[PDB]
C-alpha cells in the first residue's frame, strides 16, 4: 500500500493469535505494544519519549503479521496508549517514506 | 526523495533564519521543535506521549523549509529532545509511506 498521512497511519496486526490495530511510526526506534500476554522469557528495558521514560518488557524473535506481511523481531510490551510499529520492523516489511 | 528506515529519518529544516535537523515522524499528530525564539503571539498547549505530557507553545502560520520544500503551518515549541516534523506538515509536502 501507499499510505497518505491525513489520518493516523493505523494498520491491522496479528500477534499471538490476536488481532490489533497499530500505528506505523517512523519516529519510533522500537516496536511497543500495549499490555498483552506473550509466551517466552523476557528482559526489562527502559524507553523514552515526550514527557519521560517508561519500563517495558522485551521479547525477542516474536512473529508479527503487519498488513499481511510477516516479520520476526523484538517487540516491547508495556504501558503505551497505542500500539507502535517502530523502525526495527518497518525495515523488514520494506517500508519507505516518499515525497 | 525515497527514505529507507535503517536509520532515523532526519532531514534539514530551515526555520526563522536557522538551520536544524528534524525527524520525519509519522507517529506525531503535530510538529514539535526544541526551544527557539519565534517571532509572534502564541497559545499554551499540552501534548502527550510515552511517559506523559508536556506543555508547549503553539505558533500558527509559521514558514518552514523541509528538505527544500516550503510549508506553512502550526509549529509547537517546547522541551523535546529532538525536533519532530509531524503529520500536519508531512501532508503539505506530499509525504507518503510505502510498502
Ligand atoms: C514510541 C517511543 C518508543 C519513542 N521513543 C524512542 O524511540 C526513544 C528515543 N527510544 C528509547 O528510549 O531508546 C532507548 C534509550 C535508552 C537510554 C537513553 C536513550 C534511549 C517516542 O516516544 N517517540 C516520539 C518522539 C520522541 C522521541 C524521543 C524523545 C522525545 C520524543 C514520537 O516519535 C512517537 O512517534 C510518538 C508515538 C506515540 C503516539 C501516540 C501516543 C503515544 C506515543 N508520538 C508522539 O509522542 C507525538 N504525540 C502525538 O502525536 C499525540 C498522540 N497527539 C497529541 O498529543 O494531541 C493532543 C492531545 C491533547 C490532549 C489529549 C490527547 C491528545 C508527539 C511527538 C507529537
Amino acid at each position: 500500500p501507499q499510505i497518505t498521512l491525513w489520518k493516523r497511519p493505523l494498520v491491522t496486526i496479528k500477534i499471538g493469535g490476536q488481532l490489533k490495530e497499530a500505528l506505523l511510526d517512523t519516529g519510533a526506534d522500537d516496536t511497543v505494544l500495549e499490555e498483552m500476554s506473550l509466551p517466552g522469557r523476557w528482559k526489562p528495558k527502559m524507553i523514552g519519549g515526550i514527557g519521560g521514560f517508561i519500563k517495558v518488557r522485551q521479547y525477542d524473535q516474536i512473529l508479527i503479521e503487519i498488513c499481511g506481511h510477516k516479520a520476526i523481531g523484538t517487540v516491547l510490551v508495556g504501558p503505551t496508549p497505542v500500539n507502535i510499529i517502530g523502525r526495527n520492523l518497518l525495515t523488514q516489511i520494506g517500508c519507505t517514506l516518499n515525497f
